[PDB]
């Protein structure tokens, strides 16, 4: 509707398309940069890149700089890429680790070329982001290796957890780490290199992470009561990880607390046991307790991005932070 | 022996103690900066550590952190090529690759931008490396060239970083940082020759087992000549390589193939002495040597 940018109605197409050029040039320079690579890497390197991603953090580190007075910056193109491109990668191990044979609509880079070669390819994103941010300077070395590391324990302590655990307030931890962090890492790079105030960076660095938060527990309702619009459903029941809904259904009492218990023990194999737990998941209190946690994030963002100066971005971000708790994939 | 260190001999048990120090503060930042998330021979801290004997401060700061990070991505790589295609196991070698990447991350961004732009090319290199040789098998093809290329990016490279990095954050002059660069690129490139030939001739005792190469079917140097070979056992050496595999090997170190795979590592290694050369005659250049003479010669 050239008012939707990534997803998000902009309002106005004068400010869409100057938000869409932004998003734009962030894809660009992902596409030469992946481009460039050595002949053998191409493949498995555009494989989850031709197909469409959401454009999420793009969007997010564009219409963070557009708190700012240089948005179009050079810069925050390249900070632009960095994001997604580790983004991109955890995308690659993420499917080898759940044993996705679907991404983005299409075959998922293992289903399609085998697990080495996914995890490889994520490698070289890693590789190819670790060169890009260089370019930005020390300070953005040190965030993106401190948003790294950060996303990397939380992928290890949802691994932990699993293993053995079901606690909210680890689960909590885990959905800020390995989410939250490089939507805050966007938010403060794109405030950076468009020349914000720092405390502006400050808020746009806190907004990121709890949009990041909000994200990805919408991201696990989405797994459970939606039904093959998001990009495979109930994912997180097949390998017997314990999301946010799942969590409260378990804290439930009652028959059908009981019967989740036993089939969320672990992984589940068989379909016809998918659907049952999907329809005790989708009606469970603990499904709706873990909706309104996802409100009580996007209101602690609205609030964070409400005292950011009244600019037609501000505005955006509103809508982003609407876009990303109310989509339904 | 106490004149070595990490399997090189450096003749000198002085030096050798000096240069255990450095390897061994090495293995303690691996220690302090690996430990908690919410709570896994040393060739490569070696090669940074001896690298940096050519510069004033061989002793540094960054010098240390420069031979984590190199060990760390050299870690990182081996986890990763454990993922095969049961989850758990492959989950912990995905997670503990990326967490070595990341902490190697976080040390060398206290080294600072240039030294970032170096680690992602090498480690970029390095997975390229990674992919070609796992596509290069999956097409069964064999061509020199393209495992001549293999090891150069996945073994080479990150020697090259490790001898360029203990340059720079030594204080060696700029032609000796790029001097220590070429160093480790064929001194990494040839210890993976040394690596594939070992393969073939080494028994567990003295070793992994032999022909896993062979098992998996990635076709190394002596391999690659001998399947070129024309004798009475070349088809069967021509089928064989697609338990019986011990067949394959037996073959394979009769071959006059095998001693081709020999002369070339030697090539590579009087690169590597040629490279040396051209260095200061300090004795870091003498430990250099040896270190090139391990890197050919072991078993
Ligand atoms: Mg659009
Ligand atoms: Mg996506
Ligand atoms: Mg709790």
């Amino acid at each position: 509707p050239a008012t939707v940018v990534a997803g998000v109605d902009l309002g106005d197409a004068v400010f869409a398309a100057a938000v869409r050029a932004g998003v734009a040039r962030v894809e660009q320079l992902m596409d030469t940069e992946l481009r460039q690579a050595d002949e053998v890497m191409s493949d498995s390197l555009l494989h989850l890149f031709n197909a469409g991603g959401k454009r999420f953090r793009p969007l997010f580190t564009v219409l963070s700089a557009q708190i700012g007075p240089q948005p179009d910056a050079a810069a925050v193109t390249v900070a632009g890429a960095v994001i997604e491109m580790i983004h991109l990668a955890t995308l690659y191990h993420d499917d080898v680790m759940d044993e996705a044979q679907v991404r983005r609509g299409a075959p998922s880079a293992n289903a399609q070329w085998g697990n080495n070669v996914a995890i490889l390819a994520g490698d070289y994103l890693l590789a190819t982001a670790s060169r890009l941010v260089a370019r930005l300077g020390p300070e953005a070395v040190r965030i993106i290796a401190d948003t790294f590391a950060q996303l990397v324990t939380g992928q290890m302590r949802e691994t932990r957890g699993t293993s053995e655990v079901d606690s909210i307030e680890q689960y909590l931890k885990v959905v800020q780490e390995k989410t939250g962090s490089l939507i805050g890492a966007a938010g403060r790079l794109g405030g950076m290199f468009s020349g914000a105030t720092d405390e502006q960076v400050e808020r746009l660095s806190r907004l990121g992470g709890v949009v990041g938060t909000a994200f990805q527990i919408a991201d696990d309702i989405i797994d459970i009561d939606s039904e093959s619009d998001e990009s495979l459903p109930g994912t997180d029941v097949r390998e017997g990880v314990h999301t946010l809904p799942m969590l409260y259904a378990l804290r439930e009492s009652g028959p059908d607390c009981a019967r989740l218990r036993a089939l969320l023990n672990g992984p589940v194999d068989d379909d016809a046991e998918v659907r049952e737990a999907l329809t005790l998941l989708r009606a469970s209190p603990g499904m709706a307790r873990a909706k309104d946690v996802l409100a009580q994030y996007a209101a602690q963002a609205r609030h964070e991005l409400a005292l950011l100066p009244d600019v037609p971005g501000r505005r955006a971000l509103a809508a982003l932070v609407d876009y990303t708790v109310s989509r339904h994939g």
